[PDB]
């Protein structure tokens, strides 16, 4: 084994609780399916009160998912889909209903956008999550500076929020200085609201037992500590939490990526011939210099880019596994195992770039109305 | 003339302009309406910007007003309707919409009420208010918590003030430190957002050309400087201002009020034994301590607090100069002057407490619904 990443040693720093093959095999008992590779694989390793959320679910009572989206240049990459697909698989084999906050207000506050364009942008990234297809009878997702003004429950909740919420507080989480405007200071509390039942009553018209899903990266922890601990302090369950561990810089094991260098991720917005050379090119490499060597000697999947994006996209066992044992055994070489990985990129984009392509202003419009809709155990 | 107060001196303080008799024609000049007497007796001496109110509606142009009110023990007094008794008159003598902001988010965020108690104290004072007698045909009143998600357009001003409003700046004006919830920190938006017309899109609906009036307290210039300040910067007009004097403590000419010492002021709430009382006991004498003394020196009315509240709420001018005259030649003693008070204050609490019995949950009911409005230049 190489040495590459450590992820046993932050379950302790963040004091959060490992996913052992005890737990994976609960879900799938109560799910009734085949739990999905970033399980099986360990790439959602933490978790946080998921024996709850089960607890709930196995004696038939409901829960749901959130995740949320900032508005960006929409320069979305690779790594983004990992929640996406996630949450579209819990989803899927629990029949949850998922509410999807794009922080439009946040952006406005952030960058040096107009509040129109904040709006507009919310808008093209719901284009790019709605083509991960989730289930539109059971998936909400709204705008921000849209649904605040349109429901009877979400500002209560941020008004809730915001007064047990010190500024030491959030200073010493967010580390906001005192040249922010009052608008972050505050926000902390908008992105936290989506995270109860009744900030949705359209959905869960006033129920405040419907515990929350999020499934996140580990890091992030940090983060929805804020809200899982004010949240009995406001008479409701603290959301359960999913980690999952990064997603690979496409150069180095484990770098940080962004959309400033854009050879540091594959776009989902690139086309083969970019997929290709970007992967031929910039992904880092755990096999040897030499052919020579590389036969003998081989090379560390724990440490080769490539090798690690397949453990996120391939979806059969048994060629992810053929492929470690020969790239290992140095039967594969460095470049066979680029080839491998552009064959299982460019579909994956052309996909999702395809189906796109096919999302309506009418089914946009639809995603983002505050509606009912239907679940296990309504 | 006695010592008492000086408010020519605040004018300079505050960079404030003050109210000239040129103006006072003016008003009345424009509205075809004798002045009210707070402008006539100097009692709302100071403004900004009502010679744009004006340009605007000489030039046959609408404005509206706003006013605001956080929920409290409703422990409402005397002092309280100076505001409001002036803003009904502007709103009579112009015929434009009024609009008044109930923080019950406020309140619940600063003391320790349930958000429920908050709502519920929001609606007892908006009794207190609609006795007052207000036009329900062009008046909008308002609960935040409720208003916040059933508009398009006040969150979205809430929001843009936000990012224009940085930290350093509240903290410098309202003096936030950092143990206050980000919930308080960020309020100076909330009670902002009233101030500009496209935060009621079911009254203005989308115009932003409709200028605000603010009658308040001249040592609250302050605050709505902020307001003011960023106006311009989100595109809108700053609004206008009618600063008033302080109203009297009932003990010590300009001593401060509340509610904590039920003997400060007379409450809307105490009957005519209690102001009778109230009245001969506390009010603070610009009188002699001896007839005899109190024949040829006279008293002051500058300090004496009775005389004062007359200012306030006697109507007659040649009664309350002849009160004045009398009072100060000695011809008048100074229980005769309390007799004389007693005699307004009366009917002016029992009238309001009748008036107030008559508001039926409809009546609030409807006052508080968002809904079109009718008004002098629509």
């Amino acid at each position: 084994s190489a040495k590459g990443i450590d992820y046993d040693k932050l379950i302790v720093r963040f004091g959060s609780s490992k996913i052992d093959k005890e737990l994976i095999n609960r879900i799938e008992r109560a799910t009734g399916q085949r739990p999905h590779h970033f399980l099986r694989r360990g790439i959602f390793f933490s978790h946080r009160d998921m024996n709850q959320v089960l607890d709930a679910y196995e004696n038939k009572k409901p829960f749901y998912l959130y995740t949320g989206r900032g508005p960006s240049s929409e320069a979305m990459h690779v790594g983004h889909l990992i929640p996406f697909i996630f949450t579209k698989w819990l989803q899927d084999v629990f029949n949850v209903p998922l509410v999807i906050q794009m922080t439009d207000d946040e952006k406005y506050l952030w960058k040096d956008l107009t509040l129109d364009q904040a709006y507009s942008y919310a808008v093209e990234n719901a284009k790019d999550i709605i083509a991960c297809g989730f289930d539109i009878n059971k998936t909400f997702i709204f705008s921000d500076l849209d649904y605040m003004g349109m429901s009877s429950g979400f500002y209560k909740n941020v008004v809730k929020i915001q007064k047990h919420v010190t500024f030491n507080q959030v200073k010493g989480i967010f580390g906001f200085t005192d040249s922010d405007c009052i608008g972050k200071i505050s926000f902390p509390a908008i992105q936290a609201a989506p995270s109860f039942s009744n900030s949705f009553p359209q959905i869960f018209r006033d129920r405040t037992d419907i515990q929350c899903l999020i499934p996140c990266a580990i890091d992030q922890d940090p983060y929805f500590r804020m809200t899982r601990d004010v949240a009995p302090r406001i008479g409701y369950p603290k959301p359960a939490l999913l980690h999952s561990t990064f997603f690979p810089a496409l150069q180095g094991a484990q770098t940080k990526m962004s959309a400033s260098d854009p050879n540091s991720s594959i776009f989902l917005t690139d086309t083969a011939k970019q997929i290709k050379t970007k992967v031929n090119k910039h992904a880092f490499s755990g096999g040897r210099d030499t052919i020579e060597e590389h036969r003998q000697f081989g090379g560390n999947c724990d440490v080769d880019v490539s090798f690690m994006y397949l453990t996120f996209f391939l979806e059969d066992d048994d060629k992810l596994e053929q492929i470690r044992k020969d790239y290992t055994s140095g039967a594969m070489l460095t470049g066979e195992l680029k080839k491998a990985l552009i064959e299982v990129l460019q579909p994956l984009i052309a996909e999702h770039q395809a189906r796109r392509k096919e999302v309506t202003d009418e089914i946009v419009k639809e995603f983002m109305t505050p509606r009912k809709l239907s679940f296990d155990f309504q």
